C-alpha cells in the first residue's frame, strides 16, 4: 500500500488563491486600474508579487518611482495578511479533514507540496497542523510545477520516495509534476483540463482513503 499522500494546498485543501486575487483587485481599485478579473489573474499564479504588481500597472501604462511600487507591492501584502488572519476550519474542502484523520489512523505520512509562503500559517489557521508530517519548503525549491522538485521535497520529508506516494493536485502543472516524481497522481477537476491519462474525481469529497486505496491496486 501506499506510505504517503502529498497533498497541493490550493483546490485541494482550501481556496488559497482568492485572498490574494481579493488583495490585488483592491490595490487596483485604490489606484484606479480596471482590468483586474478572474483571467487577468490567471496571469498571475506563480509569478513573484513585484511581477505580478507590474503586470497591473501595465493594464493602464501607469508609472511609477522605485519608491511609490515598494509601497504599492508592501500594500497589497499586508491587505493579503490582514485577509488571511479570518481563515477557519470552515475553509478546508470537502472531504479533506475526514481523509486526513482516517491516513492519520492507518499511520500514513501526511506532506503538503505548496508554493504557498503561507502554507504552515494556513494549516494552523485551518486546524490541520496536527495532521501534517512535514511541509516542503517553497523557498528550497530550485524549480516550480510544473517541475517535480517540490513532491520529491515533500516524499523525503516524511522518509519515503516518491514511488511510495500519491500526490492529489486540482492542476495541469501539479499533475505533471506529481507524475515526474515518480508519485501516482489523483487529479480533482475534469478530464478537459487534466487529461484523460490519470485517474480524476470531481471534487474533494471524493477522496476518501478507500477510493485511494482502490485507485493505489489497479494502477
Ligand atoms: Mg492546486
Amino acid at each position: 500500500m501506499f506510505k504517503a499522500v502529498l497533498f497541493d494546498l490550493d483546490g485541494v485543501i482550501t481556496d488559497a488563491a482568492e485572498y490574494h486575487f481579493r488583495a490585488w483587485k483592491a490595490l487596483a481599485e485604490e489606484i484606479g486600474i480596471n482590468g483586474v478579473d478572474r483571467q487577468f489573474n490567471e496571469q498571475l499564479k506563480g509569478v513573484s508579487r513585484e511581477d505580478s504588481l507590474q503586470k497591473i500597472l501595465d493594464l493602464a501604462d501607469k508609472k511609477v518611482s522605485a519608491e511609490e511600487f515598494k509601497e504599492l507591492a508592501k500594500r497589497k501584502n499586508d491587505n493579503y495578511v490582514k485577509m488571511i488572519q479570518d481563515v477557519s476550519p470552515a475553509d478546508v474542502y470537502p472531504g479533506i479533514l475526514q481523509l486526513l484523520k482516517d491516513l492519520r489512523s492507518n499511520k500514513i505520512k501526511i506532506a503538503l507540496a505548496s508554493a504557498s509562503k503561507n502554507g504552515p500559517f494556513l494549516l494552523e489557521r485551518m486546524n490541520l497542523t496536527g495532521y501534517f508530517d512535514a511541509i516542503a519548503d517553497p523557498a528550497e525549491v530550485a524549480a516550480s510545477k510544473p517541475a517535480p522538485d517540490i513532491f520529491i521535497a515533500a516524499a523525503h520529508a516524511v522518509g519515503v520516495a516518491p514511488s511510495e506516494s500519491i500526490g492529489l493536485e486540482d492542476s495541469q502543472a501539479g499533475i505533471q509534476a506529481i507524475k515526474d516524481s515518480g508519485a501516482l497522481p489523483i487529479g480533482v477537476g475534469r478530464p478537459e483540463d487534466l487529461g484523460d491519462d490519470i485517474v480524476i474525481v470531481p471534487d474533494t469529497s471524493h477522496y476518501t482513503l478507500e477510493f485511494l486505496k482502490e485507485v493505489w491496486l489497479q494502477k
